[PDB]
């Protein structure tokens, strides 16, 4: 029950234990919300070194890492190309066509699914996953409805506490190798 | 009475009720009040997708926009484009002008409208609107001054915050549709 | 969804709705978990008047307010015979016997009760429940088990929130009458 | 505008300029809202010197000072006699009455009346009043309500600062003598 | 490594796990330091249940539990009575001989004993322990000098934590039983 | 320059060098402010044990403790004579008489005095004094008159951190002995 | 005595009452002292809209603002030339040599002069002025020395507290002007 | 015993006394762990200049600085030039091959060695270091793993709180000598 960020139910690790599949949202997730725009039309995003470390223990724990968005930017498939992450989707504001996908890509069962969402328009795709999960500083409508509710803000370190619980729960944490990126 | 930040006042939900127009100051109310400058002469700001799923909602739940800032920047001009904000100020030090043409335009009342300011520059159209909102961070003296001051700071979600008082005081907050960009 | 403690779940309001019976601990939840103890043998115990508003409210709006506790004292009768508490329950360490008793002399089924908790020995009990509530200031290991945790801690108007949530979800908040004793 | 606890509006300031009578709640407003109870039928009640000092110095700056409370005690009968409040109202639960005692009682219009409470049963009277003023930890509900809501919780300096905040509006706070009992 | 007060080292743990003793000071451990007097010579003290639950379970599972403090009161032999503490010396300014009888009584090794300490009076004897601890809001001098600091400040539950700590540490935490008193 | 409760300026260093007297006022300072009453004339009053150990490390060095108080209580006296605590000074509105009576029966010097206050009563000997200290929570127009203002609130050990500022400035913090009463 | 900020004393008040020049420094003040560094050798830098418009309202009521950096960028010059900031020194480490070349270039006492810094480096400067000011999270050591601490930290107003300390203290704080730029 | 940050051991004081070789890990340590990406592949970090100065105090205080990071990027590389540090290691997954390529090359024991590192991936490292130092905001089970936490948070001085421990403990830090950048 007890974790490195504080306690978690005996359901929320067991729904832990059967995912296989992390999906996640860019913005208010990877990052606290900021969208950095220049003159000449630039656009920045910070990352999180703490949750590229989580990502990589994850995807080489047999759990993949995907990625559905409403922004589209080359800058995320840089991210996802130094993480290795390679299911990616961009410019989704209706998010279950691109769950429907991964689904029928992969292979895989709704309840093996996590999803780590932040505003309302990431529930539609919370409420059919095994793992709904809210971070600590999402919209105050959203926490009540997940899961599980982050102690690390969005883009502080929220999906690296995600990826530890996994790995905790599937007995991996301890063996778990990551790199700091 | 009672939102999803808080408890309101019935002269405020009352006040929000009537609101078809919400104006907004960019620096330190759109943003956390940072100006990034660069040694070849790039500026850079700051937005939350939280906040422009709140413009979203409110533009297609029949609330108008509008923005006026002291400052000019290309990048601006980006941001109202990716939300669709068509109402747009920039460089007015004497923000009563744009105030003035927004009632002309839209044929609308001082009563029906809300502006969100950070400074003492914001409160001469403050003093007019129907709304007037201050920033959770907003200047010390201008504070006491407001009908509503929000719980999150400016750049972090205060629009937001306006946003969903807008649309829950005129009953639209539950089948609200926007998008996190 | 919305209280003005902050956003509840459709599940918690639906739980609170048919909620007939509301159970209370003494220590950690009516106090602060402290207890004056005296040279001459005085024992002394602080109650909120806050909670005592809304335990009045509660027994005047069709909700039976039940104590259960572990420690016996004479100043637990005077607080519930002030505030009309008849059912009490003191120097129980088994609280499972006083709970069944509870049942059987109200024919009430487990789904329309809701206990209030702040410690592990309270667990027995809200494991059995249709409510179970915890505390902000519970005990780390018994936070996550409870279907709720308040936002105010114990002795500081956690009851009253739990009075306030029921009354709300039964639509008896608006015409609630209580005194502030 | 600028106080020392903090900047109030003009329209705050204003109200306090005509204020003559202040009328105080005692749980949650002169206490922290605890009731102290013991065996034998003892009643503690825990009172600040810091509000004592506040008190004396508008009793000798033309201010009248009463007390209005849902509870009966001694207790209250001796605070009043160390601190020379005349004008003292106990067991009232339509405050109504006693507010209309002290109208009649002392020739004063409503507006020239100032309430400090704490919980909803405390409104009605607020109403009427000149200026309502809530604790800086009043009722969710009562908060957003009230003229001005102190910075300083209930029983720790709550009532000093309601009596700063009158002393300064009436040019007399420079020249306020009281003691701190 | 993990509890659920948050993460401890290795070392901690493996020291914790020896402990067949535990000694704990009253004012600042067990109370928050306060001493409650009166006009008639009236002496109270507050105490946690909290604590008290810990105690009892730390009693049931094979750790005896002593208090050394230097202040004389009858409450303290009454408090101990109700937890089931043999072993009490008041009015001990010198806490060494306390701790040398302890040790020919109890026959046991240092390294088996553990002391909760608050002040730099407790020093002395946290020195030769196998355990040392200091409370969250202990004397900034005697924090860094313990191995292990608390979470949970002095009269607020610190015991508990401590006890919960050699539970877990002996796998006696998931079997153990105590009272809320 | 450098102590356990963080940076001090050098001026405050010398001022604290030459003090041979130090007199504390009892509400707010030694308590947190709280008078506890009864319904029978019961009065009680809350002290800090870590504050007794700095003023029994201070009797104990050379550095007289006066007490100067606007209230008049029994229990005082009994705090002063287990302290060791010779002088008293109850039931004073007008503080510069008592002032008076200690010059001329310690025959001292003002700039070897030492105040620690709380309220806008204990200006008017701060003003005179060598070290006039203000508690972390005194009253907001006090703070900034003073010479020094504690990290401790008042009645947590804020008396405490005086003594041992005057210790170490004189050199005998390593060498005091006191007792946590 | 009274700010919008908090109490300042009549000392501080006196020194600001004077100032004619404010000297700034770059990194830790008008900045939180965060460099951001790119590839390909770009530098940014964050500044505040609120110290902007203190900045503005200084130069416009006969206050000359200066900058002495210890380092050298070109966004710096560009930042100056947009507030209208005609005095600026970059690459200084021995920042003894601009500040005389202020005094004999404007023509102005020592005394008149205000300094704002935020580590050691600052300190020969601040040692010499008539207001020195170290801000709200300026290095631990540097903070006592300083005759004023700002309650804002570097960055996020602290420029503009004091912009508005010398205005109030000068009688021009009501009718000053800028632009939040 | 004591520093300007907070009170240390005389334990880890010693430890600091005997380092002649400071290692820093980047991300999360220099930085707050935020990887700033554009959609041109610009990259951008942000480090503080109160780091700087510590860093340019160790190099000339006879304590060698070196880098070991995870990541690669050529920012790092001039942050480094500005600094003067010329020991530095990017693209390393394998930190052990790196801290065993150091010792040879500055023939330097492991003892003399301090490593302050924010995740996982340092302990392998900080494991045979004579100061092990984790970051305020480090990962959680990294923490109790150090023998030193320090205060501030990585990037905001947390590398300027170390630098200061070990001129301190070398008793080189009242003459120490930086440059803020």
């Amino acid at each position: 029950l007890a974790t490195c960020y504080g306690p978690v139910s005996a359901d929320v690790m067991a729904k832990a234990e059967n995912i296989r599949l992390l999906i996640l949202d860019v913005d208010g997730v990877l990052s606290d919300g900021l969208i950095y725009m220049g003159n000449n039309g630039e656009e920045l995003k910070a990352f999180n070194v703490r949750d590229g470390y989580g990502i990589r223990c994850a995807l080489t724990s047999d759990i993949e890492v995907a990625i559905i968005t409403g922004r589209k930017a080359k800058l995320v498939e840089d991210r996802c190309a130094t993480l290795g992450i390679t299911h990616l989707y961009q410019g989704q504001s209706n998010k279950l066509i691109a769950f429907s996908d991964l689904l029928e890509k992969l292979a895989i069962a709704p309840e093996n699914v996590a999803y780590v969402g932040d505003d309302l328009i990431d529930w539609p795709v919370m409420e059919k996953v095994g793992l709904s999960v809210a971070v600590a500083d999402a919209h105050p409508l959203l926490i009540p409805r997940a899961d599980y509710v982050t102690r690390i803000a969005g883009g502080r370190g929220a999906v690296r506490e995600v990826c530890d619980l996994l790995l905790l729960a599937q007995g991996k944490l301890d063996e778990a190798k990551g790199q700091s990126i």
